[PDB]
């Protein structure tokens, strides 16, 4: 039933810093007296009850066994680079073809994350990112973790798209 | 093939660290010049190619969806407690029970680790968790990661009952 978000992409790029902000303000206390202590956190996204799970090759999941895992649970896939990483926006492929690999469809729910875009030190501009996300039917978003922007709304996208997949 | 290692237990009890030291100490630079760059890091303990993966529902995996999956591809599972943590202790039963459920076995690799025996500041004595781990049939190993003392060794001995347990 949950919407199961896995956030992807190259080491550095504000995964973990978008998932935390995202949780900061959409975190609910859920009551249930039939449980240890009563009351289990849990996130709430466009009236979507929603698990979060960041796949971090650089880091957590470098010596993993869970990479294909990740993929196979993950419902929706927020693909991230960085706005002054061009490296980080080469390995979206990458990353996009494993899932799809993984998964075996063509159709996987997706949003492209462009982060850092408070940063003035810009190496991707919009517009590759645009083709890029044009060529994979997908919406591309900018957002910046440090200054707040369009954090919800990349999140909110990938729920929609979610959603959307779940009507077929 | 590779041995894949899950460190299971509650927050804050040196999961991170353990790993963090282990790898530290067992990586190697693996040459194949079929393959982007040619030399990809690997752990190797006791002779054995091992894949190593912590699963920390207390921060990281909180809102996750792959908490049975970590289980389920999981070959052997470290369970840690802190030493100074009365309620991390008391917390091993569930994993170990979680752990069983999911793979659906009474016998399944594991090893119980005691962390941070460098502190004066002892709530859990040696043979609390002797007690435990000889009702379970498996180990028992007191750390620090700190001081670094018997941090191979634990990985080491799960090793070894990944590979009795292959033997059979
Ligand atoms: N300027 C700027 N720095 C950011 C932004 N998001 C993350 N960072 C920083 O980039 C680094 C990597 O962030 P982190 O969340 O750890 O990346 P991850 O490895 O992809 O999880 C840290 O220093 C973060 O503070 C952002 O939108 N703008
Ligand atoms: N004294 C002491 N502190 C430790 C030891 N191992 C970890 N710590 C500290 O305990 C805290 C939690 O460690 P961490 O590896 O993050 O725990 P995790 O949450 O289980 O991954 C950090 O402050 C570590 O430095 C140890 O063996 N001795
Ligand atoms: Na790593
Ligand atoms: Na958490």
């Amino acid at each position: 039933t949950e919407y199961k978000l896995v956030v992807v992409g190259a080491g550095d790029v504000g995964k973990s810093a978008l998932t935390i902000q995202l949780i900061q303000n959409h975190f609910v206390d859920e009551y249930d007296p039939t449980i240890e202590d009563s009351y289990r956190k849990q996130v709430v996204i466009d009236g979507e009850t929603c698990l979060l799970d960041i796949l971090d090759t650089a880091g957590q999941e470098e010596y993993s066994a869970m990479r294909d895992q990740y993929m196979r649970t993950g419902e929706g896939f927020l693909c991230v680079f960085a706005i002054n990483n061009t490296k980080s926006f080469e390995d979206i492929h990458h990353y996009r073809e494993q899932i799809k690999r993984v998964k075996d469809s063509e159709d996987v729910p997706m949003v492209l994350v462009g982060n850092k875009c408070d940063l003035p030190s810009r190496t991707v501009d919009t517009k590759q990112a645009q083709d890029l996300a044009r060529s994979y039917g997908i919406p591309f978003i900018e957002t910046s973790a440090k200054t707040r922007q369009r954090v919800e709304d990349a999140f909110y996208t990938l729920v929609r798209e979610i959603r959307q997949y779940r009507l077929k």
